[PDB]
């Protein structure tokens, strides 16, 4: 059903997902427009960072 | 006349093409949504891949 247009793992490699275990974890939500998406990274400038 | 939205080399650098020589040489071909190109690279994860 649901397709992403944008996936980004940083402190892991996508592959190996299935065979770990993950503690403390959270979920944090909003609403962007298409052109700040790109914002939503370490070490970024702009309004939204 | 041919425009690409993407083009990404791996083990070889863009501006030497024109100076190499290549051996076993294959092409695929196939097609997919927008969302899903993201995944043709290496060490992605998704239904495609």
């Amino acid at each position: 059903s649901t397709f992403f247009s944008t996936f980004k793992c940083y402190g892991v490699s996508a592959t190996k997902l299935n065979d770990l275990c993950f503690s403390n974890v959270y979920a944090d939500s909003f609403v962007v427009k298409g052109d700040d998406v790109r914002q939503i990274a370490p070490g970024q400038t702009g309004v939204i960072a």
